[PDB]
């Protein structure tokens, strides 16, 4: 109905938010949505929130495939019948007695969000097997605790076909039956690469990641960029590592589109489609190359391809051959992604260097290449001046990343870093003379 | 719509089915509509029409509990893997190997349904675990093979409840979590004794039990009269004793009514309501007991409680003292059950041996007791006569049981198994000539 | 739900009903279901038994045309209003002053159906006007009273199209616009004429028709039988008259198929399906007409056409040129019906007369025009025989019409009137010797 | 299902749209939702887009209360016939013969438009009459044309309150009954009077207002404001005015929160929500009251109750007492809307004028009189220098509606019209230097 509509629009902020949920819903989705992983404690304690929420994207049209565990009420149960829970090298040993104990509440809580999601008006369907077909991890460490070999699609699909959210136990079972214990969170992990979704999504109960160093959250990890100077850092705790590096992999073998989020459960319709929720988002994202010469470039040519996109050469002002001899004979810096999707040239030859070009994709903007390469220019120039069209798409970013503005006819002038009064006004006379 | 109308009324033959049905959705069913068993051999072949008129049920809103084997496909495959399969006892020795194919075949032709009645727009859950909890049979034996300790009905129930036919599949699994196969009819037999549904149905393929003896099918079959001597033929294979066998305990646990139908997919929702979906139908019934002698009864006197419930001497020609006189004094067979519900008496003496009382309960009609009274007369005397009133109730009935009728003023005479065209004008003239 | 079903069985008694229901569902209606003239007494009065049964119809498919009138309510707005109500030649001096409360009641009688069928899930479609054309009765006369030239059908057809019980007002407007006061009986009819439905009900406050002279009510009148010697009865009152004479003139260019009821609206969602429902339901239905000659029968060709149902003609052992040549050249009375629906041809030439054709429509077993046919049968033919399948639908009635019966494989003998014992068995003979 | 949400995003530009369409969705809208007149030309011609335009409202809630006429369609059958149409003072002159194939139109468009939202599964109820009561205009005149003299609101009602769009005709009639011609305009004005309605939309072919004079089109018109400076202007042609006084009219004696569109229909499913929309979109808003004094404000309370609006005066760094008192000694210029919902103050004092407070509320602001302010602002004060946070809502507009910024810790200057280099350099030093 409506209700539908409200609280859609309840969760839309900008209209970067609108064009994003526009491309998830006018996207023809052979490839699916999302593998959403639900840990056990939220089923037993924060289940209206949770089916609320997966309501509204089934209602919205979106499958989310959720894939759930059962943590805590397990512990409780064992404790109770008298067994004292055992955990070698972070997993659970799992023997017979145990195993019953386990299946019988995840079937409780795997029916439980069932009934659930179905009395919202949504069809639910149990998949307590047959997903996963698995072998023992080692029989004498964990005993019946299995290593998923492989997924079989079929029920997921023929699910989601016929109109009804699938929920997933993780449970696999071998070839021959016996049923076996699986971490909720590489089962999730084993599912998406199988369907390759467009968002994998972790529900924790804590909410992202904290820097306990800083205290700051983390909104955003670029795995290419920062991976490897975030992982060896003192400050990130083990189980975090454990995880990162788990996610990494993940990735590793999923496309570029593909991304993943850690959230708590309450901000979840948002940083499915935004990347302001709070809760921390990671993914791949593009190696930006730092270049300082033409003939470095491995793309003699598809720089030229790259710059041709710029609607001052596009529209004949100087050709890209004028251009080209110019950069060659002149100290800069470029930076640019592995595929050309975002080139940035930066003229260092003024006080104040100047950002020549910064020919950025329909894409590239999308998936704030951008903002990651002004994030690199402001370390690498501390101070900083470029010109944007006074009607260019995202002039508002312009401003955002600037100190100062100023507007002549047709052109905006923007600059950062830099405040002797005396500096400025050379810098706007400059641009105000530029007027040829 | 209408669509489901029609389909109803183009199954209504006579008054009496009308009544039928309504019982049945007049029935304020938390006690559950039917277990239907079906074979796998219906499902891989004879598929849609399975869905379609499942699909019926569900649209008239009857929940039918389905739970379906897998036979024949396995055992192609089996042999396609080259493993001649094997039977102990009626059931199937089952290792890893084997049970690994059963399993996959089991998951393949239980979304095959489902897929199917969904296509229909019927709503299916498959419920291809956790239903049944089992142990070895003999795990020397039958390696792999399950008997059902208990069914949990949890998921069956928030299934229906939730508006969405359950198809089980009719694997069970132990506490520790090894799956382990089970006939489909010995847990279609669990299913209905912790339900207690309505009707059970089970579906064959050739309809019904066929006589290897005679040719032609085993129409009532009453257990408690004719269990053991028509169980121990010569002609009745083994697998049918698995089935015969598990019926026969399955109605020892449940009422002397509920009964089992075994009936071809084709004609499926005729039985559902009336009993005219001929094919076989078994029950507890009555142990008839054959009596020679008024002082053999062991009611000396609710023999006479009995006889004084008929409508010729309630009405007072002849009194049941005078009558028993009678009987004494000639040579005469009677059937009765043991609480006399339904009497049969037959005087011998007049070849064309006369039935001369067959005082039957309206309880008696109801429960098919009379069908199986006559079914007894019909071995018992090939050839046989009698006198109803032209407006006895069920007289169609008689007339359904003879071969041929003649109706002098108030009362017709019917007869079977005689055709000497002059032994039957001899009854032809001893009834006319009967007017005293 | 089954909650239609449950409401439809229980108003189901006997077979003949089943029959009649399914005829209305099973037609595919471009031919229309009904036009049910309501008073307007009952939607100010008995308005919720009104609505309960309109929406039973709705449910089970069936949309009927209701067209009401405005009557008490009126008259005592008027006599509220100070106007003292006027009748010249029984029809109302309608004014302006008159007609403004005339149509202001007639508009707010007409929301009041629609406003409860629509709180019962129905769809109503309020239809005020544009139906009905007219001109004006007698304007010095009756004023602003109207006679209705023609109906337009648009509004109620892309009603009904779009699923919507059409609800008409009885108001009529001229060409350029001047609504009209008209009989909501002669308006009712008009639309009969015009839809050519299936039932005609005229729902009335009184319950029928009484015979003055007897007492006794009036079931049915079969038109084409009754008519003229039930009109010209001194008993029938002259308002009887003019409406009997009403109905028949109706029904005379309406279909067959097609009837009239007259009934209190209590009785009301029986006798639109049932002849059993107190009310007095009226149709042409059919005289037999006896006939000893092929060339006699109006139908040179039409008797061929008939004879064709025959499923031993149909199923080709005879074909019927190869029969009518047999017939031609034998002496044989024969029974039919004006339409032909229900044949008889008796062979006279052996003692024991055969039936030889008995070609029954499934319309002619329905409306037991072939009860009737037998009965003429049975005074024409003191003694008879016929064959019958086995499984001939309705062979349970063949017994009843017999006094003896014999059963050979497949087929079985009847007759009546005969009790020579040894002529019984000479037709017993010729019978089983008839396997030729 | 998305189907709705994709043409909601599909017509959302920017953030402040989003917050528009909220406001009429959490709307608890006892206060109707729209009438929309339609011209006869659009179902004859463009009615796909119109349908489905109108099934959007009804989707996502609202319901339309639409109102048809019937125009060249008609013009045309009269000219087929033979009858050169008649005009009178822009009244078509209808006599009997007229009326009827008037009639006939108004039944057939209407109903056309209500089988083809009927087909997008849109419940729509035809109201063809009773609705609109009236009287003749000047029967010698224009024969039956009516003067509407009331309108009935109940069928309009029950409709809506039964789900379904009520789909008027402009027929009126009398209260004796007779049906008059009714300007579509005028009939739509009415129903406007009658239900107050959020918007009014006049559905031309045409498609808004174009400037003959500039050729610019006219997007808003703010009566109060422009209303009469607007009208004696001798561009705007006598067809504008005697529509544009219509309007005034109308708005005059409507709430201040209902508006007029006059729109294409293809534009329509924006600008029924947008004022970006192209189209012409009228009403009264808000005459800004140019003051130079506190003791000019007619509020001299309500001018503070404004200003503690502001996050400055409310996070207490100077109250507004000791701000009123600065104000009051000091030449400023104040611009604000009657009821004080934004309020902007320009301190004269400095060259380069400040812009020392401008407070705006929430509703302001999706209002645009913030908008109209800045403009009032720009030509009186060509040249105009302002503070704003660095992270005030709409700091993008602020960018906008600047030619020059800084951005010292927190809080970003603007300004604009000004151009010496030097002049610049003073106001950025004495903003860096007013850090105390």
């Amino acid at each position: 109905t409506r209700s539908t509509v409200i609280q859609l629009l309840n969760n839309i902020s900008t209209k970067r938010e609108v064009e994003q949920y526009l491309k998830y819903f006018t996207s023809v989705s052979q490839q699916q949505f999302a593998v959403i992983k639900v840990g056990g404690a939220i089923i037993s304690d924060n289940l209206h929130e949770l089916a609320s929420c997966l309501a509204f994207l089934y209602h919205v049209g979106l499958y989310p495939i959720v894939l759930h565990g059962t943590g805590p009420q397990v512990n409780g149960r064992l404790e109770a019948q008298g067994i004292e829970p055992d955990y070698i090298d972070g997993i659970r040993i799992t023997d017979e007695h145990t195993m019953a104990v386990v299946r019988k509440c995840f079937l409780e809580q795997n029916l439980k969000l069932v009934t659930a999601l179905e009395q919202l008006g949504v069809r639910a369907r149990p998949i307590t097997s047959g997903v996963f077909t698995a072998d023992y991890l080692d029989k004498d460490k964990y005993k019946l605790v299995g290593n998923i070999k492989s997924v079989t699609k079929e029920p997921i699909e023929a699910s989601i076909k016929a109109g009804a959210l699938p929920i997933l136990t993780s449970l696999a079972e071998t070839a021959s039956g016996q049923m076996l214990n699986v971490n909720a969170d590489v089962a999730a992990g084993e599912l998406a690469r199988v369907f390759e979704p467009l968002k994998i999504v972790y529900l924790n109960e804590k909410g992202g990641i904290i820097n306990g160093s800083t205290g700051e959250k983390i909104s955003m990890i670029n795995l290419d960029e920062e991976y490897d100077d975030l992982m060896k850092q003192s400050w990130v705790k083990y189980g975090t590592k454990l995880k990162i590096r788990e996610i990494k992999e993940l990735l590793d073998y999923l496309p570029r589109s593909s991304s993943v989020a850690i959230i708590n459960v309450q901000d979840l319709q948002k940083e499915l489609f935004t990347d302001s929720g709070a809760g921390t988002m990671i993914r791949r994202g593009y190696k930006l190359v730092k270049r300082s010469s033409i003939g470095e470039f491995p793309s003699a040519d598809a720089l030229r391809k790259a710059l041709q996109r710029d609607a001052g050469i596009s529209s004949g002002k100087e050709s890209v051959a004028s251009y080209l001899r110019y950069l060659e004979n002149s100290d800069f810096v470029s930076y640019a992604d592995e595929p050309l999707e975002a080139v940035a040239i930066v003229k260092k030859d003024t006080n104040v260097p100047t950002l020549d070009k910064f020919v950025c994709s329909d894409a590239a903007w999308l998936n704030n290449v951008t903002d990651n390469v002004f994030n690199v220019l402001r370390r690498d120039f501390p101070a900083l001046q470029w010109v944007v069209s006074e009607n260019d798409a995202n002039i508002a970013w312009h401003f955002d990343k600037s100190q100062g503005s100023y507007l002549k006819g047709g052109k905006v002038l923007f600059w950062y870093g830099i405040d002797d009064i005396n500096t400025i006004s050379e810098l706007v006379e400059n641009f105000v003379k530029s007027c040829d």
